[PDB]
């Protein structure tokens, strides 16, 4: 029987709930961990969030036209009138994008506006068979949609290197030496639930938006094709996890092409 | 006749647009400043935004208990279940606001939580015919509602002792600090003085706990007729300084300024 252990684990600080059910074991609604549907610190980063150091457009439009010089940071604007990226979109390498900002002359309403409104995929927090705690989405999710930001508490490399749980780290970008990381561990989103799949159906792409510094991507999660009701997300956790985690225990995805069992 | 110049100074940063309407002068909407819907810097203030450092609840119920901790703090929850301030709330002394936040273990409804939730109510730009702009509600507004908040760049004391214009500062009262919203601000930023107003400052805490930086929410002291301009009183350093350039023309019967 499915039990449903909790209607929201996001206590409505999301635009839609994220469920929680069990329909494996007797394992309640994880609680040993904050969630938090924005990145926080402890210890403090010194982002640079000054205001005129903004790159910003001065568009006369919406945003969509060939002139957006935010679109231009980003190559070109990405997102197509529904928000989702184009189809030629490179997933494998995917670009840095540059969200319009406050310090923009167009509307809050304009196209270069996706991962700034937040999570708008009905998702669900559920008991897999064989690797815990997973996330579902329960509708069919197109491809090149916005899925997800992956939250947590931003620390330095320096912190990481002593912290003794790492299953819920994302590593950033190293930016002139300095290189920082996001741990779910202690805080973190549902973002912190999704398994690693060597053929994922989500792919990280590092996006600006309220502030442009470069050592602070944030992460945000796109779907590499058509979600299907009720799929299990995954994303390629990376080699250094691997690396590390491989020791352990072998990569349970089930690909045929899995390239960790 | 009264003329449209900008259908929302907010370029949809706000819940609802924000008119500005002349029908005094010629003069064109307002644009030697850049709207911004919340606080910005320039040079770093290093806000404490260590989420270990908040205060925090630990309410299994929309924290209307008195055993809510961010009542506690401010002494007791204010706030009704529409987000206005209770009769008893003390407008001539009003004490810290401390609202809920991501820490707390309430959901993101309880009722703690109102100045987060950002301005509501539907205002409008005008030209007056001697206070240059100003602002009015088009609607009624009751006794103890949140307005708005005075929005602008924060800057600490030695910097806005530097700087040429100061009509535009509130001060966030030996280490000080100041909201300046003459080159980044809301609405706020156009609300003329009143020696009796129905606007008062509330200093608020959300997502950070660091006292050098409270929020300040104007919340109204009576009902808001639709129609009326807000004002709120600029206090004695401001009056202190401005007085020996112009008189207050608030036209209270009790203006203090004039
Ligand atoms: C994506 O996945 C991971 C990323 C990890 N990243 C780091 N660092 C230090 C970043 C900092 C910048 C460059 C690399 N460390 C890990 N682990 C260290 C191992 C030694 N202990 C004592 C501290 C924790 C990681 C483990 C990851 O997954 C198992
Ligand atoms: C609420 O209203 C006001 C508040 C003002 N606040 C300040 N400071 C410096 C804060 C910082 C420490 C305490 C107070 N200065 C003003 N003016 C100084 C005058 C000399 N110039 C060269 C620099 C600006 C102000 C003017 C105000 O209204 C006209
Ligand atoms: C970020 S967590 C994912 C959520 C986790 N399942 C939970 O219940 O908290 C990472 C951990 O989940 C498990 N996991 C995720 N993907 C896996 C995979 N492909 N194969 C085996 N274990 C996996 C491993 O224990 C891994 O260290
Ligand atoms: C923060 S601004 C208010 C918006 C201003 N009316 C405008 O057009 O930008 C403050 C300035 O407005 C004018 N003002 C505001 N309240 C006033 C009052 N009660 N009497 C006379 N002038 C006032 C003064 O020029 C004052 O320095
Ligand atoms: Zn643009
Ligand atoms: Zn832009
Ligand atoms: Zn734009
Ligand atoms: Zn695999
Ligand atoms: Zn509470
Ligand atoms: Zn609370
Ligand atoms: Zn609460
Ligand atoms: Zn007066």
């Amino acid at each position: 029987v499915e039990r449903i252990v909790s209607r929201d684990i996001a206590r409505g600080y999301e635009r839609i709930p994220i469920p929680c059910v069990n329909a494996v074991d007797s394992e309640p609604c994880p609680s040993n961990y904050k969630y938090v549907s924005q990145n926080c610190v402890t210890s403090p980063m010194n982002i640079d969030r000054n205001i005129t150091h903004l790159q910003y457009c001065v568009c006369i439009d919406d945003c969509s036209s060939s002139n957006c010089m935010c679109g231009q940071l980003s190559m070109r604007c990405w997102y197509d009138k529904d928000g989702r990226l184009l189809p030629e979109f490179n997933m494998a390498e995917p670009p840095l994008i540059f969200e319009c900002n406050h310090a923009c002359s167009c509307w809050r309403n304009c196209r270069n506006r996706v991962v700034q409104n937040g999570l708008r995929a009905r998702l669900q927090l559920y008991r897999t068979r064989d690797m815990g705690w997973g996330v579902r989405s329960l509708q069919d999710i197109p491809p090149g949609t916005f899925v997800c930001e992956y939250v947590g508490e931003l620390i330095s490399d320096s912190e990481a290197d002593v912290r003794e749980e790492d299953s819920y780290l994302f590593d950033l970008d190293n930016k002139d030496g300095e290189v920082y990381c996001i741990d779910a561990r202690f805080y973190g989103n549902v973002s912190r639930f999704i398994n690693h799949h060597c053929e994922p159906n989500l792919v990280p792409v590092r996006v600006f938006m309220a502030h442009q510094d470069l050592r602070f991507p944030r992460i945000a999660f796109f779907s590499t094709r058509l979600i299907e009701a009720g799929e299990q997300l995954g994303f390629d956790y990376g080699e250094r996890f691997w690396d590390i985690k491989g020791k352990l225990f072998s990569c349970r995805c089930g690909s045929p092409k899995c390239r960790h069992s």
